């Protein structure tokens, strides 16, 4: 089943979020900010990892939190190391790079990768609709590539992985596509329960609706909140290989590690997403965690948690050179 601590943690979010979504498609933003569990950045290492907050684009107030083992001016490292650009989940609406669940996950990523994590505080819906979150991810990719500190190896370049869960996995994808269109090299994408959608329901959507925290009513709400006012769930932001989609054959697209919870009602879409990437000639590794609900990567309390941290470490190591 669901471990008790997972059930209690994810239910606390579910029940809180229930009161923040308004029927008219606006959001209780001030109360949301007040109720979120967050931590500050700290230059003093906790369990060997330090963090730093930094504004990278004044025009939109765009902030990142940088994590490293324990400066942006420093020389490129001789030996390759990964830079993971991370986009938090929260369905385009919730959470922040400072949210404790994501601060914790990024710290674990540093220990795992022996690299640097850059967690992006992208602009959120409904106040900031498509394509703002994608713009912010592109901004963060270009910024990372330009810093001497982020660069490593013989060719002195940033070895970038784009990563995110939920809405953040969606963002990682669109940023990766933009990178491939502009000939910017991304070493890999790491998607955890990447958020995709469509006008029709899939089998998994109908079967799992309401059973493990997530409801179709809330998924529909979040898509409505992020997508343009005149759009529907077949908008390509939402359904990148659907009727209005675009195939990616021929692009220098990143290799992908695609992690999917079997008890996430959108699993069908995630696997069809992976299938499409393969169909287009790109390299994909899918890790299906059959017994896992949304959020499982947030608590170190299941086999799937351990399995996935290991798959992430292997993927990083395999794609660094
Ligand atoms: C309204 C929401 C938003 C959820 C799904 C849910 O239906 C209930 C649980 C939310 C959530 C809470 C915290 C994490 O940010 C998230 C990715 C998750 O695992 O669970 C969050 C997740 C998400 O953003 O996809």
């Amino acid at each position: 089943v669901v471990p008790l601590h997972t059930w209690v943690l994810i239910s606390n979010f579910k029940l809180s979020y229930n009161i923040l979504r308004r029927a008219d498609g606006t959001f209780e933003r001030d109360l949301g900010e007040y109720l979120d569990r967050r931590v500050p950045a700290n230059a003093r290492p906790l369990e060997g990892v330090s963090s730093f907050d930094h504004i990278i684009d004044q025009s939109v107030g765009l902030e990142v939190r940088i994590y490293r083992a324990a400066f942006l001016t420093d020389a490129p490292a001789a030996e390759p190391f990964p830079v993971i650009i991370f986009f938090h989940g929260g369905s385009f609406v919730h959470s922040s790079a400072s949210s404790t669940i994501y601060d914790s996950l990024c710290r674990r990523f540093v220990k795992l990768s022996k690299g640097v994590v850059v967690s992006v505080n992208y602009r959120r819906a409904p106040e900031h609709r498509y394509p703002c979150a994608y713009d912010d991810g592109w901004t963060a990719l270009k910024w990372v590539m330009s810093q001497p500190f982020m660069r490593s190896g013989g060719d002195a370049q940033a070895r970038v992985f784009l990563s995110g869960d939920s809405s953040g996995g969606n963002i990682a994808h669109h940023v990766a596509v933009r990178a491939a269109d502009e000939g910017v090299k991304v070493c890999g994408n790491i998607l955890l329960n990447a958020m995709f959608g469509g006008t029709e329901r899939t089998e998994s959507e109908r079967r799992l609706d309401g059973k493990y925290f997530v409801t179709l009513q809330d998924r529909d709400w979040y898509w409505k909140a992020y997508l343009p006012e005149d759009a529907d769930r077949d908008h390509p932001a939402c359904n990148p290989f659907g009727p209005n989609g675009r195939r990616l054959g021929g692009l220098p697209f990143a290799k992908s590690l695609i992690i999917v919870s079997g008890l996430d009602l959108t699993c069908d879409r995630q696997l069809a997403y992976a299938d499409a990437l393969r169909e287009d000639g790109h390299h994909v590794k899918v890790v299906q965690c059959e017994n896992a609900t949304v959020g499982f990567y947030l608590l170190p309390n299941t086999v799937h948690y351990h399995e996935v941290m290991e798959e992430i470490s292997d993927f990083l190591n395999a794609n660094l050179y």
